């Protein structure tokens, strides 16, 4: 009936073309291989994510259960979501954040100390994969001793939660690992409880819900929430932004001569190369976009990539530029919208900008050596490799 597929080899690889044949052809495209209807228009995707009770997260409640040990912030709602939420920002917030910064500078400094000598890095293997857990794990408060070993837990885990259709075996390896990480976290929950540092785990634990509190299984889970969140997206969007930037010498030369350009850059890049690409919901009701009737139960995806190149909410959308300004431009949904926003967003653009600025200030002469990024990943999105040549 419909050829082209969100599974057909092609999109993988290059997706962009899919994104312009469904926002024209199929904007609510249906799978049969997982019973989902997939959102491609700007408009209809912010429509979804700001109207929770027509589009619920319960969705996000299987394909997270079996690795999270107990209810994850998305499944919660009402109060509770609202002051846990916000108990999370409360570590990457405030004082937290003046303590937190100084060490993730140590973290980027060390790296480039590791690599500096070979005048090249990449930035996916060498630089983000390895930052991005070590801050995740600093966010939280565990030391980094044994942070190889958080990382090949946290991948077993991820892909469990990014992927569609797994096997019986690498389903049971992603359970083991986060066995193995429940099993190395919760003893430290357990001594976080008595002498209690200034950390997010240790937040969570002061946490009072009246005169109650959350079990420790639970902050388990929520550790393990911050854990995954905050440690995908920030190793691919680093990768995008220095490719970018360097495909297009002309608009690198900007940042490098008004240093402040570098957050608009972060922002184009996050919209541009979409690291969340897909966000999915729950319909609970009867409901039509278009022509496409959905029910009471059916699933909708939401493609934050296409939606972020909708050529009605940007003009020239298939075009990496970071001078735009408010033909056309709209706030962009990277970091979703609505009540489940992502709560690291300004977090995010923080510590993205102090990396950014350090790795130009310290790596003299960049130049780039991957000169054809490979991506991979439909839910989470990245470049495989890539690395820079410097002085
Ligand atoms: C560039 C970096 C990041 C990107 C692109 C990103 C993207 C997103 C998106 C698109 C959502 C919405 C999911 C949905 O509506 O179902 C989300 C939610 C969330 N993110 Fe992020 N995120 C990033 C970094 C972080 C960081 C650093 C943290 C730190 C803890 C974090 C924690 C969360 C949490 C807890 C949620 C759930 C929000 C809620 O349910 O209210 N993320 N993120
Ligand atoms: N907070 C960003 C984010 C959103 C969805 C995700 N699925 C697996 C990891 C992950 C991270």
């Amino acid at each position: 009936k419909v050829y082209n597929s969100i599974f057909d080899q092609a999109y993988e690889i290059d997706p962009i073309p899919y994104f312009n044949f469904l926002r024209k052809h199929d904007p609510v495209h249906y799978e049969e291989s997982i019973d989902a209807y997939f959102v491609s228009k700007y408009k209809d995707v912010k429509y979804i994510l700001k109207n929770n009770d027509i589009f619920n997260t319960k969705t996000l409640a299987k394909r997270a259960e079996p690795v999270m040990k107990d209810r994850v912030l998305a499944q919660m709602s009402g109060q509770e979501h609202k002051s846990k939420k916000k108990a999370i920002l409360k570590g990457m917030t405030g004082k937290y954040l003046e303590n937190l910064m100084p060490i993730l500078e140590k973290r980027t400094n060390d790296i480039i100390n590791k690599h500096i000598e070979k005048k090249e890095i990449d930035i996916v293997n060498d630089f983000g994969k390895v930052f991005a857990v070590q801050s995740s794990m600093d966010l939280l408060g565990i030391n980094l001793e044994n942070y190889e070993k958080i990382r090949e837990w946290h991948n077993g885990i991820a892909k469990f939660i990014t992927s569609f259709n797994l096997n019986d075996e690498e389903i049971k390896y992603s359970l083991e690992c986060s066995d193995k990480l429940e099993n190395y976290l919760m003893p430290l929950i357990k001594d976080r409880k008595k002498s209690t540092k200034d950390d997010l785990i240790s937040i969570l634990l002061e946490y009072k819900n009246d005169e109650n509190s959350i079990s420790d299984t639970e902050i388990l889970a929520l550790s393990l929430n911050v854990l995954l969140a905050a440690t995908e997206p920030v190793d691919k969007t680093l990768a995008y932004l220095f490719y970018n930037l360097l495909k297009n010498p002309e608009q690198f030369e900007s940042v490098k001569n008004n240093p402040k350009l570098i957050k608009n850059a972060i922002i184009e890049t996050l919209r541009y190369n979409s690291p969340v690409q897909l966000i999915p919901r729950q319909v609970s009701k009867p409901f039509i976009f278009n022509n496409t009737e959905l029910q009471a139960g059916d699933t909708v995806i939401c493609m934050i990539g296409s939606a972020n190149r909708d050529p009605e909410a940007y003009s020239n959308p298939d075009e990496f530029n970071i001078h735009r300004s408010s033909t056309s431009h709209s706030q962009n949904l990277s970091f979703g919208t609505g009540v489940h926003t992502c709560v690291g967003a300004s977090f995010s653009l923080i510590q993205l900008e102090m990396v950014a600025i350090l790795l130009l200030k310290r790596l003299k002469n960049i130049k780039l050596k991957t000169m054809e990024i490979t991506e991979h990943g439909i839910y989470t999105r990245g470049p495989k490799s890539m690395v820079i040549s410097f002085d």
